[PDB]
């Protein structure tokens, strides 16, 4: 696992700061912040307005989020710079108190990438609550060879990618801070997720790995977005946030919580918006960046994926 000083940011501080917003507060002075990291093809508000923004507010947090441009489609390594910068700012702005990080989709990959390669934030994050994280990427678009022109982060989230290779070899498939991963065997975006074991893309060693169907049975169906928004997901997430251990507790959730519909506490309007969470991604991609190669790894990540192919060529020693 990488140690010592943080790698330098490729983006200017002003650019990174511009990507961070808190509800009714500035990052420099915020009470009980929670950092929300969005999914591929979305901004922070698009990922969370219908769900964790109001839900974390009702639990006593000030929700904050990053919106790396354009819509999380750029290089995941750059998206991570936004998160690392945000944690540094929010830790300082809350009186040097650790804060929780809650994520959806790529957001979890970003969080774990940050924790793997930027040691400074390990003492600033008290827990990670990741919904449908794709630490191994996904196999559903097929192999990297044969991918059509795609967004930078879509390359990186393809199973076999240089990015996912580097994360694994650097020790990033083991939890770094107390982590809960809530995911679904019926995820239509991220696979494989079916085994309820370390094979699953959402699994971290030593983490609290909660495949919904392991608790709820074979008839429980939630998709990629439902993994974030469901009532079951809320109970698990609430457990993780409140836990003195930093992970969700089995005593806090069971079969009686196996409601696949959006969280009960959301307004009817919020439930509808939550159900339609995937919608904005479609427009985002069409107008979004596309290329025929995976972005180069940053120098800090290269020793963990020698021999993998990126835009400049094969990663050399």
């Amino acid at each position: 696992l990488p140690s010592g000083s943080d790698p330098a940011f490729s983006q200017p501080k002003s650019v990174l700061d511009a990507g961070l917003t808190c509800q009714g507060a500035s990052p420099s002075s915020v009470s009980k912040p929670i950092l929300l990291v969005p999914g591929t093809g979305t901004t922070g508000p698009q990922s969370f307005d219908s769900n964790w923004i109001p839900l974390s507010t009702q639990l006593g947090y000030t929700p904050c989020w990053i919106s790396p441009p354009p819509f999380m489609l750029n290089d995941t390594q750059v998206n991570t710079e936004y998160m690392v910068n945000a944690i540094t700012a929010l830790y300082a702005g809350s009186g040097n108190n650790k804060l929780p990080v809650l994520t959806w989709s790529q957001g979890g990959l970003v969080a774990q990438w940050g924790l793997t390669f930027f040691p400074s934030i390990r003492s600033k994050v008290d827990r990670l609550m990741a919904f449908a994280p794709d630490y191994k990427g996904t196999v559903l678009a097929g192999p990297l060879d044969a991918l059509a022109v795609s967004a930078p982060s879509v390359w990186q989230q393809t199973t076999g990618s240089a990015l996912t290779t580097a994360l694994r070899n650097a020790g990033g498939l083991t939890q770094i801070v107390p982590t809960t991963n809530l995911y679904s065997a019926t995820d239509e975006i991220v696979q494989p997720q079916v085994s309820n074991s370390p094979l699953d893309s959402s699994y971290l060693f030593n983490g609290k790995n909660v495949q919904a169907q392991a608790v709820c049975g074979p008839l429980f169906v939630i998709g990629h977005a439902g993994s974030l928004t469901s009532q079951f997901s809320y109970v698990v997430g609430r457990s993780a946030l409140r836990s003195t251990t930093g992970q969700a507790r089995s005593a806090d959730y069971g079969i009686t919580d196996c409601n696949p519909l959006p969280a009960n506490d959301l307004t009817p309007e919020q439930k509808v918006a939550a159900a339609a969470l995937m919608a904005p991604a479609a427009a985002a991609i069409v107008a979004g960046p596309k290329q025929n190669c995976e972005p180069d790894l940053m120098p800090y990540a290269r020793p963990f994926a020698v021999g993998k192919r990126t835009c400049s060529g094969i990663v050399t020693p």
